[PDB]
């Protein structure tokens, strides 16, 4: 028993990471077969990161303005052999294979899902934490100036999806990124100016995910007989700064094994929303909307 | 900016995990070369949980009572070629060497700390997360019945502290393991029968820490010029379920970084277990005590 914030190991991509140089400029890189990609920012100098002319600053690198660096586990030279731009992103192109590779898919995630971050500094693996990805399309990490590049996944298996590579910071402990497909989540812009970010929100199906996990644990104080449909639910939310309820069949799941109906614990949202009077659940006097249907599944249940 | 849980990568570690196998009984132990680590309650039938004689199981075992398998990387059997008991753990002898055995040490942590867990089912790595060694020996983790023998560390440079290898729940999310000289923390029994925790306590120099983390990240509303001196605060501590605080050249560079006296921060604890009268501290409405002063200058300052 018991639920805490967990990260999918990491062994199978610290074997991917990079160091990537160009100029005066260096930041990490995520090395599947024979690509490279880190943020494009790198080509970027100094003086120019406020106004970057991205298609101008492709077209004067050459192959040999690319130094790309294996810092940790092989005696790996690589040399960059071509160079290409997708949105946000390079696509560096070497004359190896990473040996290492991994099963993967690129996947965009939505707003409530959850994913592992490896973060990164000159290629060297520091440290991993778990993220959601906010109704605003931020997530809020711990990153300082170097971190770039650093990347976000989850597994299925023994596929890993890769899914965030990290860019910039907007704000103090907020932070955005992009898919592999190239865009940028939230669509920030990467450069250096400043940029409104819209109202974060309580991700209501996390909410309910936390509750089943509280009654699997033990502490099922807040639920009572009523019940709130789904329809009405999402009315109400819409005017309390919360998401919209979308049930899912990792969902459903947690309400059969408690035999907790979901309308139940919408209906307990609506009465915690106001406060807890003086009480906990699972340790905390207020709502958590970190741990995904999924994340409780696989901590409570196996 | 932003501070978070953070684990250790985890890779190092993964590759030296195991499954054994004691007959019906089976869990996770850790290959360091020559040797597989593992509690000793894998040998111990249901039938028997609540008051095993550990040493007469022993005896009844032969090398052939154990297996080992390698389930991650590339997969394989590992022949038990001798075995022994040390305090609470086994250590069986294999036949081949752990050809990715990285440099370690084996440590013994204090109530306060944190290290990393890699939580392992059946040999396979299944997630990690950070705990703190509670004031009264336990962890607040997430463990499942086949999750013994997942192990808990930190790394120094190249060198993988090993400090706890996961043994029991004691109570709901409430969990004690062992250090690898093989004494449980805490001097939990491994045996099925309740037993009684000391009181867990705020750990307060880890408190500290988080608020010094908090003015770094632009929330110092409860930053006063009133103080309370350590040996004041210490006083109070005993009575209101906070340990003694002991300052660190840690905690002393997020003083200077901040410009924040430690005793201010002591005074401001005395108001805030109290409520923080419906303000937030990095997005908490409650004291933290999990963030340890070395985590909050790695994640902030960038200084390990
Ligand atoms: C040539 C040397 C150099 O320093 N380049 C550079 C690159 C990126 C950034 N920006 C802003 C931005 C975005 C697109 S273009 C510029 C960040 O947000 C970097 N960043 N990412 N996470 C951070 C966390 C803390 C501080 C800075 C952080 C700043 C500087
Ligand atoms: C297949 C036979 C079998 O079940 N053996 C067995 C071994 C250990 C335990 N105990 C208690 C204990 C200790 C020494 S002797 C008994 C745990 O706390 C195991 N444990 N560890 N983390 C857990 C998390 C949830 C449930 C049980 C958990 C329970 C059962």
């Amino acid at each position: 028993s018991g639920l805490v914030k967990m990260s999918h190991p990491s062994g199978d991509v610290e074997a991917c990471m990079v160091q990537v140089t160009c100029g005066s400029m260096t930041l990490n890189g995520l090395w599947l077969d024979n690509t490279v990609w880190c943020p494009r920012h790198v080509m970027c100098p100094a003086d120019q990161l406020s106004d970057p002319n991205y298609d101008a600053l492709l077209i004067s690198m050459t192959n040999h303005s690319f130094s790309v660096q294996k810092h940790i586990g092989a005696p790996a030279n690589l040399r960059v052999v071509g160079h290409a731009m997708q949105g946000t992103l390079l696509k560096l192109t070497v004359d190896v294979a990473n040996p290492s590779t991994p099963a993967y898919t690129f996947t965009t995630v939505k707003p409530g899902a959850a994913f592992s971050v490896l973060a990164c500094y000159n290629g060297r693996p520091t440290g991993t934490f778990t993220v959601v990805m906010r109704p605003n399309y931020t997530i809020k990490g711990s990153f300082l100036c170097g971190s770039c590049g650093s990347v976000g996944y989850t597994k299925e298996g023994s596929v890993i999806n890769f899914c965030y590579m990290h860019q910039m910071e907007l704000a103090n402990g907020t932070h955005t990124g992009s898919a592999f497909d190239g865009t940028m989540y939230g669509a920030f812009m990467d450069k250096q100016v400043h940029q409104v970010q819209l109202t974060d929100k309580y991700c209501s199906v996390n909410v309910v995910a936390w509750l089943y996990a509280a009654i699997l644990n033990g502490c099922a104080w807040f639920v009572k007989p009523n019940r709130t449909s789904v329809v009405s639910f999402n009315e109400w939310a819409l005017a309390n700064q919360f998401t919209e309820f979308v049930g899912t069949q990792s969902v459903d799941m947690l309400a059969v094994k408690t035999g907790v109906a979901i309308e139940q614990l919408l209906y307990a949202i609506q009465q915690l929303y106001t406060g807890f009077q003086g009480k906990q659940i699972l340790g905390s006097t207020m709502l958590e909307d970190e741990f995904t249907p999924e994340d409780v599944n696989m901590q409570i249940m196996g």
